[PDB]
């Protein structure tokens, strides 16, 4: 069942190249770099953020295809994050499409074109994540102008998504937020509501095998002790928050199975100083590797799905796209395009590592 057993992670030349020619030429200590070197080998998702990316999905799969057929087993992941009024509980987002101007149109080609290219790679099995904070703010953030327009939007844009991608090589994963976000006791039947609505609606799809979690956010799996920050929610890691909101999707027609983002999340408690603080935030480091041996039945995989050093959003305040939390304390700064190389960003990543990269353990 578990879309993640059988198959190794492909680790996207995307990212190595950002490594290689962007991070290592700026890291003078040996150890330092050895252990960015290693990084650039840990796989991670390829985000589709424009319909410009959509070429570099294809070009990775035809290098999965051609690595399997030399012997490989390796499977593909990305995320798919373009719906227009894209972030739109954002003072900013940096999304290209607008419903007012034809976005409904343009997201169902971007969608077209990742089914074109997903059925020319038949092949090669496909793991997505499906619209990072897009189903959440329609949990808490109705009251956001923005977001009350695009309910309906993102409504007939996610059932066109699973719907369209429901493919044999397919398991989607629906972004569901975070312990912090839908973790809430009070966001829980809400939230359930509206998932399992989802997938109903899209007459349950095969390929939709559930939810992910933590994607962009630093939250532990499990830990001892809740961070102050998370006071007073009962769930204040991924774990509580999973096993709270799986019985209640299932309760309703959704037997949903997650993934859940180790990518910035080694380091606990972390820099933050409120739990809604997401950007950029100080006080992290890589977390446990992608793996499908979780030890949980609910989760199918820990996944890096935010590719740790891509700047979560610029702090320049007369930037364009320019978003306020990006400035506040907790934020590393100064911070680039969100997106873009953060040098220091990605050094505190590798300098907090738990698992450490810095660690060389190596037999003959």
């Amino acid at each position: 069942g578990n879309p993640f057993e059988g198959v190794q992670l492909w680790a996207n030349n995307y990212y190595r190249s950002e490594v290689h020619t962007l991070a290592i030429p700026q890291i003078t200590d040996p150890a330092l770099r050895a252990a960015a070197s290693a990084v650039a080998e840990v796989p991670s998702f390829m985000w589709l953020d424009t319909l410009d990316k959509t070429p570099l999905m294809e070009q990775t799969l035809a290098d999965i295809r051609t690595a399997n057929k030399n012997g490989g087993n390796y499977a593909g992941q990305f995320v798919v994050y373009d719906l227009p009024d894209r972030d739109c509980a954002a003072l900013a987002s940096n999304g290209e499409y607008s419903i007012a101007d034809g976005g409904v149109a343009k997201y169902k080609n971007y969608i077209d074109t990742i089914r074109q290219i997903v059925v020319e790679y038949s092949d090669i099995r496909t793991l997505l994540v499906i619209e990072p904070d897009s189903l959440a703010n329609l949990v808490t953030n109705l009251g956001t102008p923005k977001c009350a327009n695009a309910q309906s939007a993102y409504l007939e844009c996610i059932n066109y998504a699973v719907t369209q991608l429901n493919l044999p090589n397919v398991a989607m994963y629906l972004d569901a937020g975070h312990a912090g976000w839908l973790g809430w006791p009070a966001n829980q039947d809400p939230a359930a509501q509206l998932f399992a609505n989802v997938y109903k609606n899209a007459s349950s799809p095969r390929a939709l095998r559930g939810l992910a979690t933590n994607v962009a956010n630093y939250n532990a799996w499990s830990i001892a002790s809740p961070p102050s920050y998370t006071s007073p929610n009962p769930n204040y890691d991924e774990k509580h928050y999973i096993e709270a909101f799986a019985p209640l999707l299932r309760n309703q027609g959704f037997d949903a199975k997650f993934i859940v983002d180790t990518g910035r999340n080694g380091k606990q408690p972390t820099g933050q100083l409120e739990w809604g603080h997401w950007c950029n935030v100080k006080g992290t480091g890589f977390g446990v590797r992608p793996t499908a041996n979780t030890g949980h039945e609910l989760v199918d995989a820990f996944v890096w799905v935010k590719p740790g050093g891509e700047s979560d959003g610029t702090s320049d305040s007369s930037a364009p796209r320019f978003d306020s939390h990006c400035a506040l304390p907790d934020a590393l700064q100064p911070a680039p395009q969100a997106g873009a190389w953060f040098q220091a960003y990605f050094v505190q990543l590798l300098t907090n590592a738990n698992p450490s990269f810095l660690h060389h353990h190596h037999h003959h």
